[PDB]
């Protein structure tokens, strides 16, 4: 984007820095947080995000080459790096690898298109991580219904036939995956609760929004727009949970999969599910047509082809199965990325009509003001007065009640966090004492305020990092000086002075502050 | 407060203006910082609870969808309002009572009809129309309601 | 209040929802309509007066231009406030006294410094960002001021 | 309040003579506790404060990150870490 941008960031200089260490190891450092455009807030807009090819040529003493490749992806900040997403991008690449690249032949039969029911899972390697991930969604969200899945009210390690009913109760609370058919809505991912019977109510697991809690069947001039309301683990995760339920599992050491600790280290810190679009990447990473082997991206064309012709803009790496061109892994994400971060909060999901997410709502308010005079003197009669008023509000895209308050990506975009200022100075600038749960994005009241002030946001980290099994996650390094504070008394809203006994906090950014 | 005029024509000079203001607030019984947000008796007096209205009717009278954490005493804004309206408060109970080790506690039997609702936009407080993208809920009891 | 959902897909429909609420205000000693706005003792108790600050240091502390009709007791919002700060009100003086039959009465000697101001954007009252093009003058006394 | 009436009963009414020595004014260090009766209820109570408050710092005390039932000397350090996070009672001076 040449010249100078009318809105946001003015000049684009770089996509980042390439470095080598003392031993010649590559270091890829990306963007600086550039986000600018020529429209108000968005047509003529751009960001710093990127992704592309990594090519390595190790020349030897005998002057003979050896060429190896990889991929690079640049992302928005991970504001709670310690908290793990129930399904990561490594879980995605791994699931793709099992069902499409024979990664684990003991777990899947590629000839039958089915999994192998004789596979013996291992608690610590396949099961425990899921129980551990669910347990950490609390520091960043209010997902108490998930509690009973990491409470050890029953022994999760015990695989004896006596414990089978307990493990089956645990497992049958998890949502099964939906079929990838175009107009089949009445499926398990459109099902919120375990039952509608009072005494048997609990949100099915994982309790999070799915890859489409936003648009309905009849949106975008279509009649069959794909719907996926609520979350489910991936195919490979739920299968292994099936094997544990069944009792086809062990306690004690187990050998790792044919995947590197280095490969999981990266994408393992990326969002796997839900994808609407997601934070770092989207549902292109689910298509096996992108891979040459498990975890390995297929490379489309050579350096020479790009030096001569440049990149192909209209090309879909999913349509043409010939690999990826630089920038294909991130192109589906919002422009600028602050849009995807801005919507990664909570969704209010309809749970009564499988094919509806949003509808048009029409509110009619019809009132009758009536006036009557009394305490008038003997002989005096004043005629009463009556007047009829009406108000009609129409909305086009509104969630259809009954609605459920659902989360998007609590590890990548926090929403329910604790106050971490421990000294006086910090408690005066923050205006809240320590250990109180309050909105992560308090103070940022608009999408454009987030485009400009995203880096004034707190990092969620363990204040007890040195003591295993005793975490204490709070807000840390929040730019408190940017936000002004206003304690609004209830009466200022109701006109009733009694309500002034109670107040509410209002945080905001004054643009005239310097 | 400092005032300075510019964009004035050649030859024209306007003297700047300056004024000093002061405000002093004294409180007698105030917690001493650093402070910690501490609970009293969560089992006997709830404070951070979940929304339990599961049908449409109840979601319109409550104004909140299900499974959101909100203040137990929202709507009661004074000690005298609590003296009079204490019985309009919700009972916290397990919606999954029949399934051991799988609890799901929400609000149940809250007198929703007593409380009025007002969605206050942030700009109404800051004077900035951009802040109107976000709002906050205000629950209260109108004594003139019958 | 009546709800009605639309733009639902083929064969899909949801029941309408409607509620009926009521408000009852009883005010004991209220003047009977039709009423006429009638003054008491205008020359001994001014009500509608003109601002007479002729320099910048006067207009900044008053917040008003000169020669504007506004309320004589703007900023005195309480009966108690009147008992405390009566002596802060202006004296309405003829500013062209020298000349005979050419009078020009305005406010003089008002303790402007006691009174604080706030320009309330209409949209902050309505919720409608579009009413911010208009603002309301509000004068008051803050006891915290020193 | 049953914990109160019970505590009063131990230190003042010989309720459990195996647990307290009224002559020494001290408890008996040779008392063998039982997980399910003395320990599990406390772990269960802490776990339910969540539905009515935001007390996430209490999480690590009912997460079973370590076996609470295991009383082998190898597990002593874990149980000691758990226990030394609890506040001792104040003197009535
Ligand atoms: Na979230
Ligand atoms: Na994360
Ligand atoms: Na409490
Ligand atoms: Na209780
Ligand atoms: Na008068």
């Amino acid at each position: 984007p040449s010249g100078e941008l009318l809105q946001g960031s003015k000049h684009f200089e770089s996509l980042g820095t390439l470095r080598t260490d003392s031993q010649g190891r590559l270091i890829v450092l990306g963007g600086y947080g550039f986000a600018g455009g020529n429209t108000d807030l968005g047509d003529d807009w751009y960001d710093d995000i990127s992704d592309g090819s990594v090519t390595c040529v190790v020349t030897y003493s005998d002057d003979s080459s050896e060429t190896s490749t990889a991929w690079m992806v640049v992302g928005s900040p991970d504001f709670a790096p310690e908290i793990v997403n129930i399904s990561t991008l490594s879980d995605t690449c791994f699931d793709v690898g099992v069902r499409n690249f024979d990664l684990v032949p003991d777990m899947y039969d590629s000839a039958t298109g089915h999994y192998k029911s004789d596979y013996v899972a291992n608690f610590d390697r396949d099961i425990l991580p899921i129980i551990q991930r669910i347990s950490q969604y609390q520091w960043v969200s209010n997902v108490q219904s998930m509690s009973g899945f990491f409470s050890f009210q029953f022994d999760y390690r015990d695989g004896s036939a006596a414990n089978k009913a307990n493990r089956m109760k645990y497992y049958n609370y998890f949502r099964q995956l939906d079929n990838k058919v175009i107009g089949d809505y009445d499926q398990p991912q459109q099902v919120l609760m375990s039952s509608e019977v009072e005494g048997d109510i609990l949100p099915l697991m994982p309790m999070n929004s799915g890859s489409n809690s936003v648009s309905s069947s009849n949106f975008y001039d279509l009649t069959d727009n794909v719907v996926e309301k609520f979350l489910a683990l991936d195919a490979t995760q739920l299968f292994l949970l099936g094997q544990w339920a069944e009792g086809e599992f062990t306690a004690g050491p187990a050998d790792d999969y044919p995947v590197s600790d280095m490969d999981t280290a990266s994408i393992g810190n990326c969002v796997g599910l839900p994808m609407c679009p997601g934070i770092e990447m989207t549902w292109s990473l689910q298509n096996p047509v992108i891979y040459k082997d498990a975890y390995q991206i297929k490379h489309y064309q050579d350096k020479a082809y790009f030096d001569v012709n440049g990149l192909t803009p209209e090309r879909d790496e999913c349509e043409e199965e010939t690999g990826c061109e630089p920038g294909d892994l991130t192109k589906r994400m919002a422009c600028p990325w602050q849009a995807d971060f801005f919507n990664c909060t909570i969704q209010t999901v309809n749970f009564s009509e499988p094919s509806v997410n949003k509808a048009s709502q029409t509110e009619t308010v019809t009132s009758r003001t009536h006036y009557e005079w009394g305490n008038l003197p003997a002989g005096v009669s004043v005629p009463d007065q009556s007047s009829v008023s009406a108000t009609k509000n129409v909305d086009e895209k509104v969630p259809l009640p009954p609605a459920y308050y659902s989360y998007w990506w609590p590890p990548q975009s926090p929403w329910d966090v604790l106050t971490g200022e421990l000294d006086t100075e910090g408690q005066l600038h923050s205006h809240l004492p320590a250990g109180q749960q309050i909105n992560y994005a308090r103070g940022i009241n608009s999408y454009s305020q987030m485009v400009e002030h995203w880096s004034a946001l707190a990092f969620i980290r363990d204040r007890n990092q040195n003591n295993d099994g005793f975490p204490f996650f709070t807000e840390t390094e929040r730019n408190h000086e940017l936000f002004d504070f206003k304690e609004v008394l209830v009466g200022q809203v109701t006109g009733n002075s009694e309500d002034n006994e109670t107040s509410l906090p209002v945080f905001f950014i004054n643009a005239n502050k310097e």
